[PDB]
């Protein structure tokens, strides 16, 4: 039947979409892109300046497994996705929202940068064979920032899960990220950790999925 919500929800809703439309608008306008990395396992990591947000990192990468598993592990269970990745120390779901907004405080480890968490809605949607996690830092007031861990900011991040175009069997990850880590770090070091993030986070993947 029908269903209501409050008007913070609905908050939380729209922005849950505003975070994918914008960044899926990233992904349409295709060519512009610099390069950052190119791995042996023909792993990209593009760049771009994009006027309203700023520089963000696309990550190209495909991987010999089904869609569908990457889907469960990667937000069906992301919650404990901070055990096969170093990077992310602990996240956890604040709230629920519907079927595929939810709200999430991603605690992620730090040697030379500080300590960061978020706290960030994002969006689940799936055009049936493919599916794709939008997400940007939101505010959820029930949870603010605790001394000793910097809050960092999430610009408009999405991940697309689109099967290989001749194999069911892979699977193209397309990864946008965008982030304000909101420290004193200098430019350049921030391109290459958050590039680095990226290349590492396809690794673990890859490792989980065995």
């Amino acid at each position: 039947s029908m269903t209501l919500y409050s008007d913070q929800e609905l908050a939380y809703l729209q922005q849950g979409e505003e975070a994918m439309q914008k960044a899926l608008g990233i992904l349409s306008n295709q060519e512009g892109w610099k390069k950052e990395s190119q791995q042996d396992n023909g792993d990209k990591v593009m760049s771009k300046v994009v006027p309203d947000v700023g520089k963000v990192f696309r990550l190209e990468v495909v991987v010999d497994q089904p869609m569908e598993r990457l889907y469960e592990e990667l937000v069906e269970r992301m919650e404990a996705m901070g055990e096969w990745n170093p990077n992310v120390k602990e996240i956890k779901v604040l709230q629920k929202i519907g079927k595929d907004t939810f709200i999430t405080h991603e605690l992620a480890a730090e040697n030379l940068v500080g300590p960061r968490d978020f706290v960030s809605v994002r969006c689940a949607k799936r055009r049936g064979s493919t599916c794709v996690l939008a997400g940007m830092a939101t505010d959820f007031g029930n949870m603010p920032e605790q001394k000793g861990v910097i809050r960092a900011e999430h610009g408009p991040t999405c991940m697309v899960l689109h099967p290989l175009a001749g194999s069911p069997s892979k699977t193209k990850l397309t990864w946008l990220l965008s982030i304000d880590l909101k420290g004193w770090l200098p430019k350049s070091i921030i391109n290459q950790v958050l590039s680095q993030t990226q290349v590492d986070f396809a690794n673990h993947l890859r490792k989980r999925l065995e």
